[PDB]
């Protein structure tokens, strides 16, 4: 047992009468143009506005949202709030107040530049984080990393809440307040996780993403999906696609054609780098859980490269790997094409679920390492793709062991739309 | 176009005020002593409760059901009645009222003898059946089938109304009608296919088999089974598993945890026969859906090999095929271990998707005949599993254009655990 | 006897063009009269809830968003019901909009009122118990044609009276929406429930209250701060207008109760120096039809609206005519012999205008002698007039279908009870 | 002031994991061969099935129930139970079983006997309860009276968990565990009261009734009653008809329309004794909410002399008051005729709400008593109404400073279908 305990200062309760806690807040639009904040009162329900003004400028307006709760087996929580911020301003730094009619608090964040084709953005990548040790010194080397992210990619499970004795939704809480130091200031961009299935029927808990949907909104309908679990965003010059691994995606379902649909939206002279979120890697050379990816390969994998994704980016491995280029997509059941090839127009695979969760790494891997894996091993730590322009992103991996400024790996990622260089 | 017109005779309404139509019935419970009763009132609500008696004794009872209505855009259906009747006795001949209040109609039932394992039993087979000229053939041909087939397991797509302009629900309606000479006085096994997805933002109709849900019930919960899309029953000496194609499978989700868990709960030396339906083929040498399958087998198919599976039932594809046994659980990414080889140990995969659909069939075969493909043929047509003991179960297939008691097709199956000798022909 | 008007009649033709919008009207969206609920109805397909709306000075085309609804009673299922509040309108000003966007698109147009103040005047037309007779028709023909200009309805309850169809046909919902809109489409209604809105029908398994009325028809209850849409207060003009609701709970400690002692205490007689109250059934009443039926609400709400110097009490369900005089009967105590109602100059008057057309029939059954209280009563269908001057003088008037439109067969001079407290008895 | 605090015993938790807490039956039926088992599991959800048996046969059922939760501002209930027993034997003791998966616990109840002409029955009369020490006072009167009551008709006002801030639901869980030794074992027929009402829109709690009707069902659907709070019952020789005070009763409402298709139902041939059940007394001399009562007296006041109406029992008034036959039907407006009559046609008045409240008897009497009151006296105490045969009922109040035995004031029913005599 590696999670933190209960007593840890990452989860002190901010003071005051009813105060905001597990502040957090993601991309309310599909250019960045709005912003949705969500914060938990536990005392009573609170007022739903948020008060935000600009940096100078300072034209104070406030913004209405909802409350909502929910129950878990033996869990009630505390009153939800989630409320949309819109039409504010590119580029520009914002305040914002919460709780505000009884205990205040008040946060910052820089909406992006607006969408368009050379503009640079430093996404990090967080995968598995949990609330063990692991995850409190991931999330330290990525705030103090001197190349600067700005939004989180976050490949799935977050809380780890579900191992705890009837997922004892507490620790959705902890993680709440754990986090908030770093999703209250920019956005993390949201995929859902086997951990956060929690189907558990023999406590009479059957309904999917129960906790999490709750408690982490996505701008889904701004992609025209009818679904949180699969959505779009568009954000400075990358195009993002996140994917359910566990909502069904076969032939006809809304996932499927959802997916057929928003990749032939995608517009490469507007946001030339195409980036695709799911939970479950395609690609993965280590032993816990070998291909499961299989089943979402054989269905998306042809679009992948057909649309040329520059790359896409997993969790669910506690470790980290990254691919070559390649793809799997001549197999006629028996004509023997069943094995990976050198694609150029393939994405490359990097799962980087390896944050932390409950403090215990993926370490056995199949041997050898097979031709489609790059580099592969099994430490802690975090990601870091930064765009600079339409035909260069520099990806970078750091250990959890190694000074904050150090890249155990790192990789040039060529535009497979502007500059489609071997890499 | 080829379904029949509206004023088709097998589409005209019963006769008398508020008369009951659309009436269908399956088995309401896990071993077979229940039965939904589902039917449809045009003119008011109506009663929900069923009075039902044996011929034998003959106390007539009465059970208390449920209604229901929905929308489906500019669409409002009618009133929808769903009931269960329970503690049946086996293998007796019931018989059942609806329209109790105003105009009632007679029908009845022959529950399954109890589940053992010589018990015989003649499944029919049917898939994409549709509203064509050909589906009514097929419908008259199973039954007028010779060797009377006492149950239907049903593996997707139903009436294809999801084609005609804002999936004209009407056609729904049409179809209940037309498939009630048999479904109302036998059960029916419900499987979703892909034509019951009905998902349709542009007319934000964006629940998936919102319609198919609502007119067809089906026993989920006897299973434990948390969605109707899957779920499990046992009937005379076979066990049924349905699957949903369309809905999520992957690793911890409800029917992928569902399903391993069913399987593990299968006891061969009970009910000697394990019979599996979905829509979409794991096997399939069609170029129509070619390998759509997939993703499916890369989750299930060694659960099938392992649980040692019987025959697995499926359509989508519109003609028929029969595979050998053969499983393809040994890739690897990198071994190249990709073809599939004769594995006793697998399932009989047959694709049995031609009741009639629209009116085309699916000719376009991938050639040659792959090895994993014993007998295939575009021709309209259903098929008939037939259960004599724990350890013989004859599967024949018969076309439409031949005589009702012609089979252009037959296989004796040999049980997985009570026979596990080699049945290739 | 079957005195409705057949559905083939002109007042109820469809709207031409594929999902042309019906059923269309406007009430009052806000509190002091900014504001616009824009109700329709599309039978073809669900359509847009939006609106196009514009003034005729500036010019400005806005779009406002809305809500789609629909609702079943028996074997009835309804058209796709469209609400859409219109916000921030300039008092005074002519506002055009249009309806039904996406297929065939129908224009009308309304006139905001000033907003509120001591001396603005306003035409009040009072129309209660319409249904569809031909008798209901005419009334509709002679307010439009009334020589000085209503310019909002107060209706004071019963609207289509579908429910007395065999299981409430609420066809003849939608007949009555397409029968109004040549008026309500252009000024608003302000709606007051009755008895036959309630359609509380257990015999065929609808067991809802105002159901059919309520999805139909919406007002701004939220902007009064009431929890329900069967009382609220709105203020147009000169005027504070309360909405009750007689067939909803009004003992001591319920929501309505609760509700009308706080929006008393918000009344500004030098802002809206007008209170008007509207209620279905009447406290005073010397018919024999439903005679005494509002003795349990006077019991609770009469000494309010003393207290409070009332100006008006307009009523309905009588299908007849009555004005009372400024009396009270507040002293009762049980055994104090006290309950005979007195002459009463801080009560306000006691109108019944329920005499629209109904199903046709009227109320002709009185109290004999006709009691001290009642100051003029007549079993004539008709329609009212509550036509403000100023914050002193307003001129109630009552016009009978039998008659020239611009004749008055009853009229009277109503003077303010907060600032002209004259005796201003028949 | 007096509520009894959170460590008394009446408020003790029973122990266990996830026992079962403020258990509490009612009749689950119109005629008495249901009873609806009710409780709360604080720890998990738990089973909603009840296991049951008589004694005569001792074969052991089980019965499915149902389980919901609410919250209330700025509360969250725990897992409140609801199951119905049915076809249950008349005249028979059961034993029923709540908390079956984890800490069981066994209570026992008597059904009536087959609804009859002369069938006896002994129900008390508890209105306005509370949680003070007044309020167990009039509980042990209760359980303790030689006079042996069967069933409880509780007039309304249960637990006044709304005089505390934002209403602390904790005080219906305290109210729960405390009514329990008496209404787990004896059904009470719930009346709502005023303190039920909980409209408190300043903290977004506007829909009325919501923490009583969760926590105490009625079978309302029984006498096809579209509504929790009126609906009507019938037990031994009595039938029971419960009216909402804080609900629409006007012309066409649904509870005007249910009360006047009721009264044409009722057979005095089966059951000769029509008991009326409000909250808010129509005949009161108290100064507290006096002519509050006014409203629904005018509406349903010559209904009740139409159909003879034996006895209306009501609390609000935190006193004791008996009327006599009186009546006052003929007012017209300006005929002057507003004075109360005697009036043997009409029923008897009392108001029974003294069980305890907070603790705060009404003690300010309008002088002098009006004719139409033949008995009032403001102190703690319940009520007995005792039914013999088709003619007899023998009323009686006991005070809580006297003893368990003593009646300050009793008096003797005559039937009105059965023996129109003057019950003076
Ligand atoms: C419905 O219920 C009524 C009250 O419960 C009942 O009226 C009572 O009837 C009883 C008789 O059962 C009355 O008691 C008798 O009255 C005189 C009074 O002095 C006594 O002498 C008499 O002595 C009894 O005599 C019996 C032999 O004849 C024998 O049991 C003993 O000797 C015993 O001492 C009784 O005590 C009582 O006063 C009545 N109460 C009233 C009128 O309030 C109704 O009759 C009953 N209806 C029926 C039974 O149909
Ligand atoms: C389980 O059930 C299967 C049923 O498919 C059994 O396998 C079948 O067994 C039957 C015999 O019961 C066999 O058919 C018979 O072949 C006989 C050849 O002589 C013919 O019978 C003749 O006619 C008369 C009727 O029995 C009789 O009077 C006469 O003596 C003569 O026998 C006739 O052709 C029968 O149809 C099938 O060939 C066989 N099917 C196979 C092997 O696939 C199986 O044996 C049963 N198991 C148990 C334990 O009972
Ligand atoms: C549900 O919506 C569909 C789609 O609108 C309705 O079908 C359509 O109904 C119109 C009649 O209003 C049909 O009219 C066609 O258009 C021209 C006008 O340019 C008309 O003059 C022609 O005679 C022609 O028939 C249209 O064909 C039809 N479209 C279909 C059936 O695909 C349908 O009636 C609605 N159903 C319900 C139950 O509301
Ligand atoms: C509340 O009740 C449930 C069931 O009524 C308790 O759990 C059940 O009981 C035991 C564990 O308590 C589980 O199996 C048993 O294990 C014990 C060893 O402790 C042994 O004697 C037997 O071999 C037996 O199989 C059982 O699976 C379990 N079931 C479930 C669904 O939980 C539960 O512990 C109770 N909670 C408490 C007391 O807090
Ligand atoms: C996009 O960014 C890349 C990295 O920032 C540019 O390549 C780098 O440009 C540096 C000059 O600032 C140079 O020293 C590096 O050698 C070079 N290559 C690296 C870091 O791998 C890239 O291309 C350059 O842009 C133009 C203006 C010229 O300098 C070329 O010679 C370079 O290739 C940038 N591309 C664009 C279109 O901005
Ligand atoms: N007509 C009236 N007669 C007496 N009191 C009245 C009357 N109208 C209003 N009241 C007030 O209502 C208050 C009653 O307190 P209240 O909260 O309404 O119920 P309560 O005192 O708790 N009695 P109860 O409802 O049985 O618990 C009294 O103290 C009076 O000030
Ligand atoms: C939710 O229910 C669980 C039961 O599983 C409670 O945790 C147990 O409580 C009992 C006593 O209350 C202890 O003996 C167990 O050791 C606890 N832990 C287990 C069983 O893992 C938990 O307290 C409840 N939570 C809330 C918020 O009420
Ligand atoms: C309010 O309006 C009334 C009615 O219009 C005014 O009284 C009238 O005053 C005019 C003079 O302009 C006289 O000719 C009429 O005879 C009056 N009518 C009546 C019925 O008396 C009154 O002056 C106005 N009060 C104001 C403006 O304060
Ligand atoms: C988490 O890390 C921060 C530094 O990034 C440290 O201040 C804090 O104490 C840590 N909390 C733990 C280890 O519980
Ligand atoms: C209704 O009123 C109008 C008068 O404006 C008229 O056009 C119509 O013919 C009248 N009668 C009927 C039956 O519609
Ligand atoms: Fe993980
Ligand atoms: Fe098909
Ligand atoms: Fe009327
Ligand atoms: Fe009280
Ligand atoms: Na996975
Ligand atoms: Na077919
Ligand atoms: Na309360
Ligand atoms: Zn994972
Ligand atoms: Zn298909
Ligand atoms: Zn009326
Ligand atoms: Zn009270």
């Amino acid at each position: 047992n590696r999670d933190m305990p209960l007593d840890s200062d990452v989860f002190r309760v901010p003071p005051g009468y009813n105060a905001p806690q597990q502040v957090h807040i993601t991309q309310g639009d599909l250019v960045g143009r709005a912003m949705i904040i969500s914060w938990v009162t536990m005392d009573e329900p609170g007022s739903s506005a948020v008060r935000y003004w600009s940096e100078k400028n300072g034209r104070k307006r406030i913004a209405k949202g909802k409350m909502s709760t929910y129950r878990f087996f033996n869990y009630s929580s505390g009153f939800i709030h989630h409320t949309t911020i819109r039409k504010l301003k590119y580029n520009t730094k914002y305040y914002y107040e919460v709780g505000l009619r009884n205990t205040t608090r008040r946060f910052s964040f820089i909406t992006p530049p607006q969408t368009g084709l050379d503009v640079p953005y430093t996404f990090g990548l967080i995968g598995d984080l949990g609330q063990s040790f692991d995850s409190n010194t991931t999330l330290s080397h990525y705030e103090l990393s001197p190349k600067k992210g700005q939004t989180v990619l976050f490949v799935g499970d977050l809380s780890y809440a579900d191992r705890y004795p009837n997922h004892d939704n507490v620790r959705w809480d902890t993680w709440g307040r754990f986090t908030e130091r770093s999703v209250a200031y920019q956005p993390w961009i949201w995929t859902a996780g086997n951990h956060e299935i929690e189907f558990a029927p023999e406590i009479n808990e059957t309904e999917p993403f129960k906790p999490f949907s709750y408690r982490y909104h996505v701008p889904y309908e701004a992609s025209q999906s009818t679904s949180p679990f699969w959505y779009s965003i568009k954000r400075a010059s990358a195009h993002i696609i996140v994917l359910s691994s566990y909502s069904a995606y076969g032939r006809g379902t809304p996932q499927y054609t959802w997916l057929k649909k928003e990749l032939r939206k995608v517009k490469r002279s507007e946001t030339p780098w195409l980036i695709v979120l799911m939970h479950s890697p395609l690609y993965n050379s280590y032993n816990h859980h070998f291909m499961e990816g299989e089943a979402m390969r054989t269905k998306f994998e042809a679009w992948f490269v057909k649309y040329k994704v520059d790359v896409v980016f997993a969790g669910h491995v506690h470790a980290y790997e990254r691919s070559e280029r390649v793809s799997n997509i001549a197999y006629k059941i028996t004509n023997g094409l069943c094995t990976p090839v050198k694609d150029q127009s393939a994405p490359v695979y990097i799962t980087i679920g390896d944050a932390g969760n409950y403090g215990v790494i993926d370490s056995n891997m199949i041997q050898p390492q097979p031709e489609y894996s790059a580099f592969r091993e099994a430490s802690f730590g975090h990601g870091m793709f930064d765009i600079k322009n339409r035909t260069h992103a520099h990806f970078s991996w750091n250990r959890n062991q190694d000074g904050v400024a150090v890249e155990a790996d790192s990789v040039w990622f060529f535009n497979r739309h502007w500059y489609p260089v071997d890499d």
